[PDB]
């Protein structure tokens, strides 16, 4: 699935990321846009072997389980395709998980290279939340 901007914000918000660990959704919207272009199928294969996976490009090496992966962990316990849902529950469940782990949205290198400290904000703007 190919969300909108706002459909994504909407889904979100509802799932509870607005605020989750202090970031605010405009940040979690920008980093779907930069990790994913917003398609919950996108896949892409890192250079260590393993692969980053759905909406928020949740990475094979430490949080799912793929199958090809060796010596990695599933700390969100999930099969790696489950990320790729047209429903994004459990991709915002690992989210949480992930963000809870030390360096915050740091995880995601888009957000860290492209939203961090920019108006995210703009994200959400004319969205009905
Ligand atoms: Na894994």
């Amino acid at each position: 699935k190919v969300f909108g901007r706002c459909e994504l914000a909407a889904a979100m918000k509802r799932h509870g990321l607005d605020n989750y660990r202090g970031y605010s959704l405009g940040n979690w919207v920008c980093a779907a846009k930069f990790e994913s272009n917003f398609n919950t199928q996108a896949t892409n294969r890192n250079t260590d072997g393993s692969t980053d996976y759905g909406i928020l490009q949740i990475n094979s090496r430490w949080w799912c389980n793929d199958g090809r992966t060796p010596g990695s962990r599933n700390l969100c316990n999930i099969p790696c395709s489950a990320l790729l849902s047209s429903d994004i529950t459990a991709s915002v469940n690992c989210a949480k998980k992930i963000v809870s782990d030390g360096n915050g949205m740091n995880a995601w290198v888009a957000w860290r290279n492209r939203c961090k400290g920019t108006d995210v904000q703009a994200w959400i703007r004319g969205c009905r939340l």
